[PDB]
C-alpha cells in the first residue's frame, strides 16, 4: 500500500494532484523540505515531434512553472534522451544512414521545437549513449539482489509488481538483449525497452523520486517495470511517491499511430499559429484529461481569441500608464476604485485554489479572462489610480509567466 | 498592556519573525486575513527636494514589500499619504510668494520621479490631503461623539489623552511611553487646554492662511490626525503593517495610534508596526543633508539599493560622504553585471549537438551549493529580512559559478535554472541588470 510522506520539516500548500500509484487526487508533500526531484520520461529521436509531444512537454512545463515560479518549490529535474533503440536501429537501416548520425539530428529539431514553444530546459540531460555503463553497473546490483525474474520479484514481501496497472516466464522482461553492439559481462548485447529510464534517474536523483512524469500510453508496461526495476536495485518498495500521467491527445478522432501518417509537427503547427496560441490550447484542456484536435484550426479558433484579447489588454494598460499624469490627476479612493481592487483580490484566491486542484489551468485562464473585462471597463470610464493598475499588471504578468505566455 | 497575536488558524504561515514595535521584540508574521497584508506607510512632507534619508525608508520598504509579494506571495494591499497642506508648506509659500497647492505639485511630482529613478514601486492607493479632508472632519466628529476630544472656544480641538488612558482597552505612547517637562505653558494656565500632553486635532486658523470650512470653524487639520483618518477610510479597523522611519515613533505614530483606537474604541489599530533605523552623516542626524537627485547624479539606482541592501531595515546607518560607503555597493554592483555578461554569452554558445552531458560530479558539486544557496536566503529574509546576509549568498554562489563556467564543461539546464533563480532574488531585490 502506498505510504504518503509525512509532512514535518517539509512545505505544505495543500497541493492535491492526480496520482496514478493511488487512483486517487492526493496531497502533495515533498520528500525533504521543499525539494521536489522530477524525472521526466523523454523522447524517442527518429522523427519530427508532434503535438503529442508538445502536449506533454508543455503541459509538465506549466506544472513546473506553476510548482516554482507560483509555489517557491525548489524542482530538480532530469529529462533522458532515448538516442539508442530498436526503432532507432530501423530506421536508419530503411534510411541507409548511421543510427547515431539519424538521432543527433533529431534531438536537435526536438529542443528547437521545446524552445519555439517556451518550453525550460531541464537542469539535467542524460542520453542513453553517455549512460551505458552505468546501466551495466545498474544490472550487476539487480542480480546480487539477462532478463528480470518477475516470478521472484513478486515473491519478496518488500516489493509488489505493477502498482499502477492491474494487468522462464512470458511476464517477464528483458533488461539485457543479446546482440544480433556493446561489451558486458554477459556478453555482447544492447540495453532493453525500459532499464534504461531506471539506471539514470538512480544515479542523479536516488532511492525516492519526488515526481515521476510520462503520457498515460507509457504507465503500463514501460512506468510499471520502472517501478519494478528501480526497487530491486535499491532493494525497497517505492521509487517514486506521486506519478503523474498526461492524457492521450486524438487528431480527428484517431489515436496518432504511424501507420495512420496522421501526425502534425511541431514545426508545421508554427508556421501557423504562435507559442502563445498553443500554449493557451492546452492551459485549455486540463493535462490529466484527454484532448481531441480538429486540424486547420477549429480548436485553434478560441485560442487566437484569448490570445487577441490577452495583447490588446496589454497595448491598453501601458497606454494608460504611459499617458498618466500625476500633477493633473485627483487620487481619491473611489467606491469604483475599492469594487476594482475586491474583485482584484478575489481573482487572486480564485486562482490559488484552482492551481491547488490539480493544476486546473482552464478555470485560471477563465479567472483572468473575467479579471481583464473588469479592468477594461475602469479604465474606459473611471479615473484610474495608477497604483492599483500597475499593481494588476504585475499581477496579470506574473500569473502568464507562470503559463508561460509572453505579451 | 497587552498584544494580541493575530491567530494562525486559517491563515497564511511563512515563519516570518518581524521587529515589531509594539512589542520591542521579534514576533511571528501572522496576517489578519488569510494572505491578505493591508500596509500604511507615512509618506513625505512636500515642501523641499527629497533626500537620503527619505530614500532609506521608502527603499527600505519596497525591499520588503518585494520580499513579501514576490518571494513570500502575500497579497499587499499598500497605502502612502501625501501632507500637502503643513505648517512647513505655509512657510515655504510665503517664502518663495508662490501658492501653497502650486509648491505641493511641485515637489511631489519631484518626490514620486525621485522613487521612479530608484525604482520603488507605487503603492496601490495614494491620498492626499487636500483630497481627504472632508473626511478628517468626519473622523473628529466621532471622536468628540466619543468624548475622548473637547472643542475649544477659539475652534480648535484637542485629543483628551487623560479621558483616553481612563479606559481599560487603552493606554498611551503603547511604543514610547516614557517620551512623554514643559509645565507652564501659556495655554495650560488660560485653560484652553486641559492638559500640555494634549495635541490638537483640528487647527482654528490663523489669517492669510488656507482653511476649510468645519462645525467648529474654519481651520486646517493637525499634524496627525490626516493619517489616522486615510489609513481607516481604506485599509479599515486593522492594519497588518504601519512602517515609517525610527523618528516618528512618538509622538506622530503614538498619536496616530491613539487617534486611531479612539475612533473605533479599541486597543490594536496596528498588529505589526516596522521602524526603520536613522541615518546618520558623518556620524550626525541630517539636519548636511543630500538630495536624493543629487545622490543620483553621482551614483546608479543599483548601487544606491545594494547600499541599503547591505544595511539591516531596522538597524542604525553612517553614511560617509566622501564615498567611504559607497566604494563596496560600486565594486558588487561590477560583480553583478560582469556575472551577467559571462553566463550569457555562455548559454548563446552552448551547441547542444556538440556537447556531453554526463552528469558530472562537477555538474553535481555547483548543483549542491545552488540548492544550499536557496535554503539559506530563505532563511535570512524569515529572520526579519536580513537582506545584508542574502546577498552575500549570492556572491557566494556566483564566485562558484564563475569558475564552473571558465574550466568545467558546463550542464546548460543548470546553468539556465541558476540564472533563473539569480534573477528571481535581484528582481526582489529591486536591482536590475
Ligand atoms: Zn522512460
Ligand atoms: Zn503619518
Amino acid at each position: 500500500k502506498w505510504n504518503q510522506p509525512s509532512k514535518e520539516g517539509k512545505k505544505i500548500t495543500n497541493l492535491f494532484v492526480n496520482n496514478s500509484l493511488t487512483h486517487s487526487k492526493v496531497e502533495f508533500i515533498p520528500q525533504e523540505g521543499n525539494k521536489i526531484k522530477w524525472y521526466a520520461c523523454g523522447p524517442t529521436v527518429y522523427d519530427a515531434a508532434h503535438l503529442g509531444h508538445a502536449r506533454t512537454y508543455v503541459s509538465f512545463d506549466i506544472i513546473r512553472r506553476i510548482l516554482v515560479n507560483y509555489f517557491k518549490y525548489d524542482v530538480f529535474m532530469v529529462i533522458n534522451i532515448t538516442d539508442i533503440d530498436d526503432k532507432i536501429i530501423k530506421r536508419s537501416v530503411e534510411e541507409k544512414i548511421g543510427f547515431t548520425e539519424l538521432a543527433r539530428k533529431w534531438e536537435y529539431e526536438f529542443w528547437e521545437d521545446m524552445k519555439s514553444l517556451n518550453v525550460l530546459l531541464p537542469t539535467a540531460i542524460t542520453r542513453v549513449s553517455e549512460y551505458v555503463g552505468d546501466i551495466v553497473k545498474y544490472i550487476e546490483k539487480i542480480i546480487e539482489n539477462v532478463y528480470f525474474d518477475i516470478d521472484e520479484f513478486k515473491k519478496s514481501e518488500k516489493h509488489f509488481y505493477a502498482r499502477m496497472e492491474p494487468l522462464k516466464n512470458a511476464y517477464d522482461f528483458a533488461l539485457w538483449k543479446s546482440s544480433k553492439h556493446w561489451d558486458s559481462p554477459w556478453g555482447k548485447g544492447r540495453p532493453g525497452w525500459h532499464i534504461e529510464c531506471s539506471t539514470m534517474a538512480s544515479n542523479i536523483l536516488g532511492d525516492v523520486l519526488d515526481i515521476h512524469s510520462g503520457g498515460i500510453d507509457l504507465r503500463f508496461p514501460h512506468h510499471d517495470n520502472e517501478l519494478a526495476q528501480s526497487e530491486a536495485f535499491f532493494d525497497h518498495s517505492q521509487w517514486v511517491n506521486y506519478f503523474l500521467h498526461s492524457g492521450h491527445l486524438h487528431i480527428e478522432g484517431l489515436k496518432m499511430s504511424k501507420s495512420l501518417k496522421n501526425f502534425i509537427t511541431i514545426k508545421n503547427m508554427l508556421t501557423k499559429y504562435t507559442s502563445n496560441q498553443i500554449r493557451i490550447l492546452f492551459l485549455l484542456n486540463k493535462w490529466d484529461n484527454f484532448m481531441n484536435y480538429s486540424p486547420n484550426g477549429e480548436s485553434m479558433v478560441q485560442c487566437i481569441e484569448i490570445d487577441k484579447s490577452f495583447t490588446n489588454f496589454f497595448a491598453i494598460i501601458l497606454m494608460k500608464i504611459k499617458n498618466f499624469d500625476l500633477n493633473s490627476c485627483n487620487l481619491y479612493w473611489s467606491d469604483a476604485d475599492n469594487k476594482l481592487n475586491l474583485l482584484f483580490r478575489q481573482t487572486k484566491n480564485k486562482i490559488h485554489e484552482h492551481f491547488l486542484d490539480n493544476f486546473n489551468t482552464p478555470d485560471a485562464l477563465l479567472a483572468i479572462q473575467k479579471l481583464i473585462t473588469e479592468i477594461n471597463i475602469y479604465m474606459d470610464k473611471e479615473k484610474i489610480q495608477i497604483g492599483l493598475l500597475l499593481e494588476i499588471k504585475h499581477y496579470i504578468n506574473f500569473i502568464f509567466d507562470t503559463f508561460g505566455l509572453i505579451y
